[PDB]
């Protein structure tokens, strides 16, 4: 990954930007304008921070099981040319918080 | 106001996100009405003869404690809601009941988990 050429884009919680299937109501259904917006980098899903979390700090945090993924979902993506798109990444909507 | 207890004395009781036992009014229909469930886990606790005192410890108060332990805020949970837990601060009478006193407290309705 390498921190000199990585930024992190956090998305709103409110947002789904990678499950075409969006059931407000019961059944099926914004989309990848989020995704490919950057490209002009890869998809970090919040299940997965989870489990690396856990795999990193030892085992579960039980207390937390029963309620839904407090983090986000995110797009991990030169020197520097860093401080450029961070500003950048902040400015598409549905985003939530950028990190360089 | 500081709570000051020994750790061989202390429960913690983790409240359902979905309970506001220590709010006196909740909203109704879109009216303020009094909360007839407030300070039922409360008073369950309190209750227990084994038990010596009960201590409300918000949510917001544990994330100001977290980010005085850890350093700075964590700001990319900023402006979101505070996924920690509503909790009481429950000190026994003795070492000896806090295994008796976790027990009775995951059977109270409304708490979510406990930790002794
Ligand atoms: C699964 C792993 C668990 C990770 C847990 C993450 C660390 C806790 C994150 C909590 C961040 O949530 C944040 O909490 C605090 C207090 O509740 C709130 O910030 C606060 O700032 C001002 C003052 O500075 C307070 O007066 C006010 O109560 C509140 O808005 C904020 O509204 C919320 O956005």
């Amino acid at each position: 990954i390498e921190n000199n050429v990585r930024v992190v884009v956090y998305i709103r919680k409110d947002v789904e930007d990678n499950s075409q299937t969006i059931e407000k109501e019961g059944q099926t259904v914004d989309y990848h304008k989020v995704y490919d917006s950057l490209k002009n980098v890869t998809f970090s899903s919040k299940e997965e921070q989870y489990e690396k979390l856990t795999e990193i700090m030892g085992d579960n945090w039980k207390i937390f099981e029963g309620d839904a993924n407090p983090l986000y979902d995110a797009y991990i993506v030169a020197p520097n040319d860093v401080k450029t798109i961070a500003e950048d990444a902040k400015k598409i909507e549905g985003v939530s918080e950028v990190q360089d």
